[PDB]
């Protein structure tokens, strides 16, 4: 599966994770594309902070997923 994320710029970023991963691990797989760490990069979905340790079967999302990254007052 894929999913987009609005972050910094580039017409928003596509993001090849399946509906079985671990926040954690999927953190790391946007953090790790966008060239960030993840003490900027910052997981949400649909206006829900994550557990990291939880599944992707339970978040449960396609497309809609659009997880987004926000940034501000960390970092600098």
């Amino acid at each position: 599966m894929q999913i987009f994320v609005k972050t910094l710029t580039g017409k928003t970023i596509t993001l090849e994770v399946e509906p079985s991963d671990t926040i954690e691990n999927v953190k790391a797989k946007i953090q790790d594309k966008e060239g960030i760490p993840p003490d900027q990069q910052r997981l949400i979905f649909a206006g829900k902070q994550l557990e990291d340790g939880r599944t992707l079967s339970d978040y449960n999302i396609q497309k809609e997923s659009t997880l987004h990254l926000v940034l501000r007052l960390r970092g600098g």
